[PDB]
Order: structure tokens, then sequence, then C-alpha cells
């Protein structure tokens, strides 16, 4: 493949998302920055309005989603680790107005928080997408208190599903339920990295990390348990089984549509749908931060047909991906000096 090496100097770059036309992309650096990056302009100073968030481990400013109309409202979700009560921590999301002039984000507030709070530094998820109804789905870790992710009043290892200003759907799975978060679309998940829209079929995917092996690729149905901590592919990182997992089929939990028992380190995910690499037609690309690579995976359908690795010999952390609208790939790598990649078939 051929890679352009676009910006560097990004400290732990975390999400990136297109702007209308070839008006830039936004990018988040984990310490708490927004930026602007525009092929002839460069990279911005940091954006004046973020939310100030919990910059410890694996947290701090998560996802930037402009939203589906953007292009008119000039609305731009943001995901984060937050602080709270206790010096415990957990995810918010939020949304701002992006200003006519790229300065700042105008009036952010935020639209829901994940609770109760349980992270000192792990396991905040923080994937967002809309789906074709302009539905906004947000992945959410278990803050590494695996059992959590099966409790179904706890906002941890769920994946939610919102409306545009963070209500909540009527006929979520969960609605009218007592003892139940009716926010939550699926659970059992431990740590979602990955959540994209498929653009053939309109559902949602996702991906998450494994503990010590079993990384996993899932399409969530309403209502579905994943298994986490009960289910899981992996061990623990002292070799010992996880304490709660009764096997890696477990009656009840649905599968992984695909998994890996040694972990590449899932992050970020993009269906490639452009014309200018028809070869990549109808692929998943997938960042792996332990193995340092894009993984992509060939699609028929629902199936996982192949796996490819790309970029094995770069030494780049993969942190994001994206399908951008020129047609190439866009990556964000995962280190003090990250870069910001285009990313071609040839
Ligand atoms: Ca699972």
């Amino acid at each position: 493949p051929t890679v352009s090496q676009l910006q560097d100097g990004l400290e732990h770059p975390w999400s990136l998302a297109f702007l209308p036309a070839e008006q830039g992309l936004l990018i988040t650096e984990r310490p708490g920055r927004l930026r602007l990056w525009q092929q002839d302009k460069g990279l911005s100073p940091p954006i004046a309005g973020v939310p100030q968030v919990y910059a410890e481990g694996q947290g701090g400013l998560l996802e930037v989603l402009p939203a589906p109309d953007f292009a008119a409202s000039r609305r731009v979700y943001l995901s984060f680790a937050e602080p709270g009560e206790g010096g415990k921590a957990g995810t918010a999301v939020g949304y701002g107005r992006l200003s006519d002039d790229d300065a700042r984000l105008e009036n952010f507030k935020v639209i829901f928080r994940q609770q109760p709070k349980l992270s000192v530094g792990n396991h905040f998820g923080g994937k967002l997408a809309f789906d074709r109804q302009g539905y906004l789905f947000i992945a959410l870790g278990e803050n590494n208190q695996r059992p959590t992710a099966q409790e179904t009043d706890k906002l941890q290892g769920k994946l939610v599903r919102l409306t545009a200003e963070g209500a909540v759907p009527p006929d979520n799975p969960w609605v009218g339920q007592a003892g139940k978060r009716p926010e939550v679309w699926s659970y059992g998940h431990r740590n979602p990295q990955g959540l994209a829209l498929n653009p053939w079929s309109g559902a949602i995917w996702e991906h998450e990390h494994g503990p010590r092996g079993g990384d996993e690729l899932n399409i969530p149905l309403p209502g579905k348990n994943y298994g986490w901590p009960l289910a899981t592919y992996g061990i623990n990182y002292s070799g010992q089984p996880i304490p709660e997992a009764k096997g890696e089929r477990v009656p009840g939990t649905e599968q992984p549509l695909h998994y890996w028992r040694v972990s590449p380190g899932l992050s970020g995910m993009a269906f490639y749908d452009g014309q200018r690499f028809p070869a990549w037609r109808h692929s998943l690309f997938i960042g792996a931060l332990a193995q340092k690579a894009l993984i992509r995976l060939t699609l028929e359908g629902d199936k996982v047909v192949a796996e490819e690795r790309l970029l094995g010999d770069r030494g780049e952390r993969i942190r994001e991906v994206r399908s951008g609208p020129d047609g190439y790939l866009y990556l964000l790598t995962d280190e003090r000096d990250g870069k910001l990649l285009k990313v071609g078939a040839s």
C-alpha cells in the first residue's frame, strides 16, 4: 500500500473526523485538545471551548463526531473521560457547535454520562456512530470492573442508543423494564474501541479488546448479551483464567462474528465503500495497537472470508481508521509523536 504522512507532533491522537468538502479533519489528542487539520493550512492551534477531561491512563479526550447534518448545524459531538465523585471517572458524551471561523466549540454541554463512575484510568470505550436514522450509538467499556458488564442497572460494558439530543428512544429494548437502564442497546461488552455503520446492510458493527487474548468483532443486536466476563476467548494477564469465565461459549450469550485468540489490540474501524480502490470495496479495516498494523477483513455479506495484514513493517500503533470521501484511508498512530497517515491500495 501507499502511505503518506500528512502530519506529525500529535500527542496520543485518538479520533479523527472529516468535515464537508475540503474544510479539513478534526483530530483529538487524548491529553485534552481538539485540532483542525487541512491540507493547505496545516494543523490549527487547540480549539477553544473543549471540556476538561480525566487525562489519566487510557482516558482523556476520546471521540470527535460531527453531526450528520454538520454542513447545516456545525454540531460536533465529543466523548471523553470525565472525573467524578470518589476519584472515579466515567465516559461522558456531549456536543457543541464549531464556530464559523473554526476557532471555538460553542456552548458545549454533556448529554449522556456513564453511571456509576468506576474507572481509575481503564476501559472507557468511547467510540460513537450514527445509524441511518440519525440515532447515536455510544460504546462503553466496563471501567475494569469485569462483572458490571452483566449488570442491567449499570452503564458499564454496554452499547447505548440515544436520540440526537441524548433522549431514550421508546423502542430501546429495556424501556419500561424494572432494574434495567433504558439507554442500553446491548450488554456484556469489555472495552469497545471500534464502532461503525455497515454501509451496505445498515447494521452497526462493533469490536472490542479481550484481556490476554480474545479480541472480538460483533454485530450487536438489541437486548442481547455479548457475554463478558462469563464468556471469553481470552485469559487473565497472569495466565490464569478470567475468574468469572464459564467458557468460550456460554448459552444465553452471543458469539462474536470473528475473534482473535492472540490479541492484535483492535482499535478503530472503517468499511471501505469508495471507488478509488475497487479491490478494497466490501472490506472492513481495523487498527492494531499491540501488533502495530492495519487489519483488512474481506466481507461477503455478514461473513468474514479472509484476513490480511498491512503496515506490519512500519512499527506504528494504529489507533484510528476512517474511510475518507476521497477514497483513501486515514489513520492516527498512538504515540507521543503521533501521526496522521493517508493510505491507499497502490
Ligand atoms: Ca463476547
